[PDB]
């Protein structure tokens, strides 16, 4: 009866439901390496037919902003992630890997001989933020470097190996995070890019940067195993537009732009909200960003079961994507199904190190 379990066909992947993991940082990625632990949590969250998302994951050794989160971007890293992927697989399952990089949301302590982070700004994060440190303090976000546009290029580049790179893992695809005031974000919105080279001012120039990217990634593994995740009206970090539905349909029209360039479609659109009792007005802002997109769409943010069911029986979405109740609920899927109760998350325990505790030790269904 339920619409979430009717399948889907997302380009060439066959789901079996509707159910997404959706991109989580956990930090049991200990030196950035990919660590037995991941392939359990992935393991136990991996349905048949079911669409899972990793967390975040550096493309570089400057793009991280989060202690012991994994990369891709080295030879290690690619052999540890194969033994994930594969016990994944094993399961039937589809997996897309997230590459991220964390643009001015960082701090000497994650960069390469203490070197400042890199935006389109000079501007540090207001200090309304903080960071979180490896001893389990809060931090000052440093002032970033502006890059040049050849910087810009490389950085495409970094994005286009980690991409080749997550394939060689065995990864179905990957997805590019837009999303939360990260360096993607730091060229859309403008409550941070104040550039005033042709990456910076008008709505094009803005969304150079991320077309630039998908483009990249696109000619190197294919547009059907590529999705991109943006976040056009969450405030985290300063990242804010004047115009967040003018913005979001700028970057959408330059998705649609890029399928038909190419002659073929992305893996989807993920949008994601703040979804935290605002709902009429979010809802008209994913249902017009849905609309206005020739593909696939995954909506997220604040949805549970009921409004999951609502969101595909009204066409308003494809897929829909859960992250924290999939921390706590390691078969949320068979929850869902079965409307079974779900169970709570210890929010201390999201961004430990432990291998087990918080993060594996939530249990099944009895
Ligand atoms: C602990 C934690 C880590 C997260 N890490 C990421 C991340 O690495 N990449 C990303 O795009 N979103 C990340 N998110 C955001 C989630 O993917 C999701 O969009 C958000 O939690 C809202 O969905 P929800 O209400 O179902 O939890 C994270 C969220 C949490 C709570």
């Amino acid at each position: 009866n339920n619409p979430l379990f009717s399948p889907y066909k997302m380009g060439k992947f066959n789901l079996s439901h509707r159910v997404v993991l959706a991109p989580m940082t956990r930090c049991r990625a200990l030196n950035n390496i990919p660590q037995a632990a991941l392939g359990e949590y992935y393991e136990q969250r991996a349905t048949a037919g079911g669409f899972l998302i990793t967390e975040g994951t550096m493309i570089s050794p400057t793009s991280a902003g989060f202690p012991h989160v994994p990369g891709i971007f080295t030879k290690e890293q690619v052999r540890e992630w194969k033994k994930i992927v594969d016990v994944v697989h094993a399961k039937g399952a589809v997996i897309f890997c997230q590459l991220w990089h964390v643009g001015r949301a960082s701090h000497e302590v994650y960069q390469p001989a203490g070197a400042a982070p890199i935006s389109s700004t000079e501007k540090p994060i207001s200090n309304r933020w903080r960071i979180l440190m490896p001893d389990g303090t809060h931090g000052i976000y440093p002032k970033p470097r502006a890059i040049g546009t050849y910087e810009i290029s490389q950085v495409v580049e970094d994005y286009r190996r980690s991409a080749l790179n997550a394939i060689e893992a065995g990864f179905d695809g990957i997805e590019i995070h837009g999303a939360h005031g990260y360096l993607i974000d730091q060229f859309l919105k403008d409550g941070i890019n104040d550039r005033t080279d042709e990456y910076g001012g008008s709505l094009a120039n803005r969304c150079k940067f991320i077309t630039q990217v998908v483009q990249a990634v696109v000619s190197a593994i294919g547009a059907d195993r590529v999705g991109v995740r943006v976040s056009p009206a969450i405030d985290h970090l300063d990242a804010m537009d004047s115009n967040p539905l003018s913005l979001g349909l700028a970057v959408v029209e330059r998705l649609n732009k890029i399928q038909l360039h190419s002659g073929s479609k992305l893996a989807y659109l993920h949008v994601t909200q703040p979804g935290d009792g605002s709902e009429e007005e979010e809802a008209r802002l994913m249902r017009t960003l849905r609309n206005a997109y020739q593909g696939t769409f995954i909506c997220s943010g604040g949805y549970t079961r009921e409004l999951g069911i609502e969101a595909v029986a009204q066409g308003d979405a494809d897929l829909v994507s859960y992250g924290r109740l999939f921390i706590s609920n390691p078969d949320l899927v068979m929850r869902i199904k079965l409307n079974a109760p779900l169970n709570k998350y210890n929010r201390k325990t999201f961004y430990t190190q432990d291998p087990v505790v918080g993060y594996t030790d939530y249990p099944f269904l009895q």
